[PDB]
């Protein structure tokens, strides 16, 4: 705690280390998807979202980006299939942006950046109590992961975008509720998975990635809507949520496997 980790040249992506030493593991997020690398997994099962949308409660300001948080006290909301034998429970969905409309995701496709990336986060119910205590374990989390590609605007965005307003400054919080954030996701099934981390302290190597091989259209005044949140208190001078992506790092011979 006492986190003084951000994404400025101070405290930023190539400082984390010398607070998170786990920074420069061998299984950090994101990574550079290349497609001539992976390798084709016939035993992955097709992914299957539950998502109960009574479920959704707050949106909230964190100060380095906002999450919808989702009641996770039930099974009522979840993810199975791919390549898990068992069900995560949804607890929360977010953003990562950049600066520019053009360069703002976390994860690499042929060493392509996308333009942001919607990240839709589940624990494993199944061999945990609690969020907290698989967060760090290795089979802990499971990510669903979709890269956004700047273009038209993309109307199923709106709620989350009108809901903004209320969540202007750091510690915001505002009721948000019946909501699916698989009306969210592409058509398409197929996807990429590998073992990996959370993108942003404290790192740990908990999560098993789902990157969706479709990608999600959104226009730059969508864009434009993330980065006038601010990320000081009500009352201070204003210090907008610019960017919040993570650099790739290096797979350290991890696999990307492939539903197809
Ligand atoms: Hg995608
Ligand atoms: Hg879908
Ligand atoms: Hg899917
Ligand atoms: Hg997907
Ligand atoms: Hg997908
Ligand atoms: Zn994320």
């Amino acid at each position: 705690a006492s986190p003084d980790w951000g994404y400025d040249d101070k405290n930023g992506p190539e400082q984390w280390s010398k607070l998170y030493p786990i920074a420069n593991g061998n299984n950090q997020s994101p990574v550079d998807i290349k497609t001539s690398e992976t390798k084709h997994d016939t035993s992955l099962k097709p992914i299957s979202v539950s998502y109960n949308p009574a479920t959704a409660k707050e949106i909230i300001n964190v100060g380095h980006s906002f999450h919808v948080n989702f009641e996770d006290n039930d099974n009522r909301s979840v993810l199975k299939g791919g390549p898990f034998s068992d069900s995560y429970r949804l607890f929360q969905f977010h953003f990562h942006w950049g600066s520019t409309n053009e360069h703002g995701s976390e994860h690499t496709v042929d060493g392509v950046k996308y333009s942001a990336e919607l990240h839709v986060a589940h624990w494993n119910s199944a061999k945990y109590s609690s969020l907290a205590e698989a967060a760090s374990k290795a089979d802990g989390l499971a990510v669903i992961g979709v890269l956004m590609k700047v273009g038209e605007a993309n109307p199923k965005l709106q709620k989350v975008l009108d809901a903004l307003q209320a969540i202007k400054t750091k510690g915001k919080r505002a009721p948000f509720t019946n909501f699916d954030p698989s009306t969210l996701l592409p058509s398409s099934l197929d996807f990429w998975t590998y073992p990996g981390s959370l993108t942003h302290p404290p790192l740990y190597e908990s999560v098993t990635w789902i990157i969706c091989k479709e990608s999600i259209s959104v226009s730059s005044e969508q864009l434009a809507q993330f980065r006038s949140l601010l990320s000081n208190v009500e009352g201070d001078n204003a210090v907008p949520m610019q960017h919040n992506n993570r650099p790739t790092q290096p797979l350290k011979g991890r696999t990307v496997r492939a539903s197809f």
